[PDB]
């Protein structure tokens, strides 16, 4: 009940639009300003109705009917109704919105017509009455309920989108537990409790202040002084062991496993990375153990796209060897015995400039001279979302943590054709239509007793991805969160698997 906390970040926020935001800094911010039909029990991945009060599924699993809560108000005071759910889904799937999450809705009837520009409304989403919205699917979809909890299906008010247009992401209006109060660009973002939030008793805090442009190391000092509550950029490597060995700081640390993989993307449409042998050479060039030492051993080396604890992870897959001689030999086969020059993009928050320097040295060992383009995250992400931009990107600090705990989440948006779109997060621009179809087939296996078979279908998909080498996977990272002594709540609210980073709506001050 009450309290005003402070959270630091070095990088800035470019958007709070739920159709657009997708990075580690704004994902949970957006979840606190907006709501969708579904959410999760705080601290877990257990689905629960949110803006829906209840729902029904047809026996064939292709018709979802949601009964909406009554009396839900947007921050502007207007009642939310089923028309707003329809509008939001029509908007996020419309290609002109440039949502990196449009593909999550591919199983809805009429999606293809919308994606192809033949329709501006999803035929499969119908407003039955002001408080009933129905979804009809073309195929069973094992991740549909999770997608009705993902930011991209959060509900926006069309009159506010019309008012601000492309600038709606700077003026978010939602139904969520907090509303935007102050946004001083490059300096501070203030969330205030929404006093009329439909979920009574939430949030607990009165105010969250995000202080921008703050050095990660200084933030630890401020936390020791009680002048901030959460260092948003976590524990810098230079300070990790000292934090761990100081009981008065170790007591502020919460550690959690993640469904995470960090990787180097290669743009499969930009020469020279349009040659599979060049991409496989890069896979054999990276010294993952050395990179992991930079982050204090807080990770294990990744040999494939899925995190080791994700269902579908190929436990047997051997992977590309770390083998400079083989990498050079492959580069020569590809017509580059003398190597080549290229660009490696990275976000500029520690430790990612240093990790990029390590990758750069690894590439130099096989004859690739890569200049590091160390930029703000928004500009790395935008360059990735440009088919003609970013030959290589180190994903550290930006991607990928599963939005929901299923192997499908590591495909569509980052390795599927659905993500190889303007503004997308498939920075490899890797589009394999045959795998897209196999992915839809795998997500149609909905019988929970067939989960093992479905996990192996996904393993087969990622086996093929790995053969085409659009990624060089590097590591699977542990999460370390720091919180001030006054911050109450269970550990799993500070390493929340869904409201990534912190569950802003359910933490509290003691
Ligand atoms: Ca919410």
């Amino acid at each position: 009940q009450g309290g005003a906390i402070t959270i630091t970040y070095k990088d800035d926020v470019a958007t709070l639009d739920p159709a657009i935001g997708y990075d580690w800094q704004n994902w949970s911010m957006i979840k606190s300003l907006f709501d969708g039909l579904m959410d999760y029990e705080p601290g877990t991945t257990n689905l629960k109705p949110d803006l829906a009060e209840s729902y029904e599924i047809s026996p064939d699993g292709k018709t979802f009917t949601f009964k909406l809560r009554h009396g839900v108000k947007f921050h502007n005071g207007r009642e939310m109704t089923a028309d707003d759910v329809k509008y939001s889904l029509d908007r996020v799937t419309n290609p002109k919105t440039q949502s990196p999450g449009a593909g999550f809705f591919g199983s809805i009837k009429g999606y293809d017509d919308v994606a192809a520009g033949k329709a501006t409304s999803l035929s499969g989403v119908t407003v039955v009455d002001p408080y009933t919205v129905k979804f009809e699917l073309t195929r069973p979809d094992a991740t549909f309920l999770h997608v009705m909890a993902i930011n991209f299906s959060h509900v926006v008010p069309k009159e506010e989108v019309e008012k601000y247009g492309a600038d709606f992401g700077k003026h978010p209006v939602g139904t969520g537990a907090f509303k935007l109060a102050e946004w001083t660009l490059g300096q501070r973002i203030v969330f205030e409790r929404n006093p009329d939030y439909w979920h009574k008793g939430l949030p607990h805090l009165d105010k969250i202040t995000f202080e921008i442009g703050q050095e990660p190391i200084v933030a630890l000092l401020r936390l020791q002084k009680g002048e901030i509550d959460v260092p948003g950029d976590g524990i810098p490597p230079a300070k990790f062991q000292e934090v761990m060995a100081d009981p008065e700081q170790k007591a502020r640390v919460v550690e959690g496993g993640q469904l995470h993989t960090g990787y180097v993307t290669m743009n499969t449409t930009m020469a020279p990375f349009d040659n599979v042998k060049v991409r496989q050479a890069v896979n054999m060039a990276i010294n993952k153990a050395r990179i992991i030492q930079i982050i204090n051993g807080r990770a294990v080396p990744a040999n494939q796209p899925l995190p080791p604890s994700m269902p579908g992870y190929d436990k047997e897959y051997k992977g590309y060897p770390y083998d400079v001689a083989k990498a050079k030999a492959l580069l020569a086969e590809a017509g580059h015995p003398d190597g080549f020059e290229t660009q490696l993009f990275a976000m500029n928050t520690d430790p990612n400039p240093r990790i990029a320097q390590a990758i750069q040295q690894d590439l130099a060992a096989i004859g690739i001279k890569a200049s590091i383009q160390s930029l703000a995250q928004a500009n790395v992400i935008a360059a990735g979302g440009d088919k003609a931009g970013a030959p290589m990107i180190w994903s550290g600090g930006m991607a990928w943590i599963a939005d929901f705990p299923d192997p499908s989440n590591f495909y569509g948006p980052i390795l599927g054709c659905a993500g190889a779109v303007p503004g997308g997060w498939n920075w490899s621009w890797y589009c394999n239509k045959d795998l897209d179809a196999k992915a839809a087939e795998a997500d149609s296996v909905v019988d929970p007793a067939k989960g093992a078979e479905r996990d192996k279908m996904w393993s087969a998909i990622y086996d093929k991805v790995m053969e085409d080498a659009p990624w060089a996977p590097v590591f699977n990272e542990q999460r370390f969160t720091m919180k001030s002594a006054r911050m109450g709540g269970a550990d799993n609210l500070y390493v929340d698997p869904v409201h990534i980073p912190i569950n802003y709506d359910n933490v509290y001050v003691k």
